[PDB]
């Protein structure tokens, strides 16, 4: 089954994310973004509604981590030590597991500066569901 999280930007800071959230204790990345892996390097390095990557610079390569519970379903978030943070209904988390629920926000970084691809990530969990 493909757990799913819907991400809808409340700021207008990306395209709504569809995201397959892998079983722990794998994970899902969110970040910023003739070779063996250029054809996943190519997609990977983009952002796609299908990734965790947000064209934002202020946000870590590897900021925060989205992880599915296989025994419950259950979505959770946790910081990568970002230098600008992630945060959960506007608190500020750390490298612990949150659970994320329908109607919570995602927030990641603060920005000083509101312009084109400084202005924070502002993520509304808008659904959650299976298949």
């Amino acid at each position: 089954m493909a757990h799913i999280i819907i991400l809808k930007s409340m700021n207008a800071t990306f395209e709504t994310k569809f995201l397959v959230v892998p079983f722990k204790p794998d994970g899902l990345k969110l970040g910023r973004p003739n070779n063996s892996g250029s054809k996943r390097d190519l997609f990977s390095q983009q952002v796609r509604p299908d990734n965790g990557n947000f064209d934002s610079r202020v946000l870590s390569r590897n900021h925060a981590c989205l992880s599915c519970d296989p025994t419950s379903g259950k979505i959770y978030i946790r910081d990568l030590k970002s230098s600008n943070g992630t945060f959960v209904n506007g608190v500020k988390i750390r490298q612990n597991d949150v659970e994320l629920k329908v109607g919570d926000m995602v927030d990641l970084g603060t920005d000083i500066d509101s312009k084109f691809e400084h202005r924070k990530i502002s993520a509304y969990v808008e659904e959650i569901s299976v298949i």
